[PDB]
């Protein structure tokens, strides 16, 4: 049922999704190791995501939190990196899509870095890079990330050095950076339904100058 239209480079829509992916792109403390070395992207496209079972399965649970949180649903715009974006875009967040890992346990994670979220497009760690050139700072393959419409309602504060529940009264976790100044946020949901996938955007990293 997912549908994927096309934005010009001319709308205001397109233009405000490519400034907040140009404009949260920081350094990170592996010097480029997992998602390459760059400064600025190259966006080749931007895609509305359009599915309705999928929105109204996201709205139901956003009145649900909201409800719970004094009409406060806590709604962000957050990235998203995985290499499996094309089954999440048509068969929405589930279980499947978590970080097993993760420092905030088993759940699934968004950045407001979008150079964060483009560390995972390859995998934890970058995996191997591309899988054409088997580099993770490939300046020619095409990268995907998603930009996601996220409800945190009750968000657990985790003061941080850088599938499970929530903890108890809450909605979401929040990693809050505590050592490097320029890094923002981090968050996590325990339910794929508290998310949904709103923009495509297809892009290369690029080579500094
Ligand atoms: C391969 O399964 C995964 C898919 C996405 C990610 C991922 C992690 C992440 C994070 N730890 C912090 C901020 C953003 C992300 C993210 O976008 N994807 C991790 C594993
Ligand atoms: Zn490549």
């Amino acid at each position: 049922g997912t549908i994927l239209i096309d934005l010009s480079p001319d709308d205001k829509e397109f233009q405000s999704v490519e400034e907040e992916m140009q404009s949260t792109v920081r350094e990170h403390r592996d010097g480029g190791h997992a998602g390459g070395i760059f400064n600025r992207y190259n966006i080749l496209k931007i895609q509305k995501v359009c599915n309705k079972k999928l929105w109204e399965r996201y709205t139901h649970r956003r009145k649900e939190v909201s409800e719970e949180n004094h009409n406060h649903a806590n709604e962000r715009m957050l990235f998203h990196g995985s290499p499996f974006v094309n089954a999440i875009i048509h068969k929405g967040f589930d279980e499947r899509h978590a970080y097993i890992g993760g420092m905030f346990g088993a759940g699934i994670y968004f950045a407001e870095n979008s150079s964060k979220s483009n560390q995972y497009v390859y995998g934890i760690g970058g995996g191997t890079g591309c899988p054409v050139h088997k580099d993770r700072s490939c300046y020619i393959c095409h990268r995907q990330l998603l930009f996601c419409r996220v409800t945190l309602g009750k968000s657990f504060l985790q003061f941080s050095a850088m599938m499970a529940h929530s903890p108890p009264g809450h909605h979401s976790v929040t990693g809050r950076p505590s050592v490097n100044g320029l890094a923002l946020a981090e968050y996590v949901i325990y339910r794929g339904e508290q998310a949904y996938p709103e923009y495509l955007i297809t892009y290369q990293i690029m080579r500094p100058e």
